[PDB]
């Protein structure tokens, strides 16, 4: 996998010619890296481009990939998927692509559920959620994390909260190598920004591979994703959703043997756009 700027080449399509690349967009606190299991059951020959993290809002970020996906593939068709944050991601960059009158034939959303519950705007949240950061990287990294003080978790953001907590962190003189640091701040800012998405209508057609539930850690972290719908909350907002049971949790999804499910669907998806095309 070769990088240049946001883009990883995960494969290269040929000079000219050849089938419709696939674009997938990176998970929370992830690369695209982990779509090469995907891509070894996808049809041959099928490339494959991986849009890294970049920073904003959904709508901000999607503002960066947009352009550069016309700059890769024009008018089209365009062939968007994504597992957890980047399933959203995808799915942002259709509404912007079609917006443009771009040519946009599918939107692969690998478990990129919905919480089954509105998360509640308050400090009593925002607290417990710290909290159970604070647990997490008890049990992973064995370091104490600092506290907010109650009547300023409110006057924070997200962002503002994560800058407070790594600064005293290096405040409080705890030794975290700066990569594990790195990697903290990116997965927390991209869970919140799958909690925080808000969904728009995408007149189009989007495949929702959804497994059975979200993987414990995720519901240590925020209980409602414990509680799913059945169209993972996005049947309010698609006009032709298509949802396809995969099985499993969140966190086997992109891998094997879930993933050959999702390969196996989403290759017969290829191979009609494929002969729509010729
Ligand atoms: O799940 C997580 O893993 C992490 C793994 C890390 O190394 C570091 C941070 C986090 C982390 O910070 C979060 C903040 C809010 C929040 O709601 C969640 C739950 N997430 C929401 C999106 C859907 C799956 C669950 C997390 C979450």
């Amino acid at each position: 996998s070769q990088i240049d700027g946001f883009v990883r080449t995960l494969r290269a399509r040929p000079e000219a010619g050849g089938k419709v690349p696939v674009f997938v967009f990176h998970p929370a606190g992830g690369s695209t890296v982990v779509y090469e299991p995907l891509l070894g059951r996808l049809p041959a020959d099928t490339p494959m481009y991986g849009f890294e993290r970049v920073e904003g809002s959904i709508e901000e970020r999607a503002q960066q990939y947009v352009p550069k996906l016309i700059e890769m593939q024009g008018d089209g068709p365009y062939v968007l998927v994504g597992w957890s944050l980047g399933g959203v991601l995808a799915y942002a960059c259709a509404i912007g692509l079609r917006r443009l009158g771009k040519d946009v034939r599918f939107v692969g959303l690998i478990d990129a559920v919905r919480a089954g519950e509105e998360i509640p705007q308050t400090k009593e949240e925002i607290r417990k959620r710290w909290d159970r950061y604070a647990a997490f990287a008890e049990k992973t990294f064995n370091v104490t994390i600092p506290a907010i003080p109650y009547e300023q978790l409110e006057e924070l953001d997200d962002e503002g909260q994560v800058r407070f907590v790594l600064d005293a962190v290096s405040q409080s003189g705890v030794q975290i190598p700066a990569g594990i640091i790195e990697h903290q701040r990116t997965s927390y800012l991209d869970n919140r920004a799958i909690d925080t998405a808000q969904i728009q209508p995408y007149d189009g057609h989007v495949t929702l591979y959804m497994a059975d539930r979200y993987h414990d850690d995720a519901i240590m972290f925020e209980p409602r994703y414990a509680v799913r719908q059945p169209d993972g909350g996005w049947g309010e907002y698609v006009s032709d959703l298509e949802v396809v049971p995969i099985g499993g949790e969140h966190i086997q999804a992109i891998d094997e043997p879930i993933i050959a499910k999702v390969g196996e669907h989403m290759s017969r998806a290829l191979g009609q756009i494929e002969a729509d095309r010729t």
